[PDB]
């Protein structure tokens, strides 16, 4: 059993910066990758990056170039620096774990990230 716990959302400027965190605990050691994942009102989750045990990372087109994942084995947390936020990027964003094999998946309870000038 594996549970996630994220942090790092709130409000922001257009053109500025986040970090998101995703904490990991329970069977953590069975985790396989962890990925980031947004949604806005009214729509599809959108997938935004993915990270293996050894860091392989994956992004999708819309956030390359501005938002890097990580993972922390020690701390067992997964973290996305969000560089440039436009206002597109306002929405929840939610971290998931995929462990036993990548055969169980895990989401954390999501964290809201407004980017807006006031
Ligand atoms: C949401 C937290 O995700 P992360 S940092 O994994 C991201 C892919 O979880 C961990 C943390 C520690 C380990 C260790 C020590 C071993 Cl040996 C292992 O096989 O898998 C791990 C997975």
């Amino acid at each position: 059993e594996v549970q996630l716990v994220e942090s790092g959302g709130g409000l922001v400027q257009p053109g500025g910066s986040l970090r998101l965190s995703c904490v990991g605990s329970g069977r953590v050691r069975t985790i396989n990758t962890a990925g980031w994942y947004r949604q806005a009102p009214g729509q599809e989750p959108e997938f935004l990056a993915r990270i293996t045990v050894g860091g392989t990372t994956s992004y999708a087109d819309s956030v390359k170039g501005r938002f890097t994942i990580s993972r922390d084995l020690a701390k067992s947390t997964v973290y996305l620096q969000m560089d440039y936020l436009k206002p597109e990027d306002t929405a929840v964003y939610y971290c998931n774990a995929d462990f036993d094999f990548g055969s169980r998946t895990a989401w954390g309870q999501g964290t809201q990230v407004t980017v807006s000038s006031g």
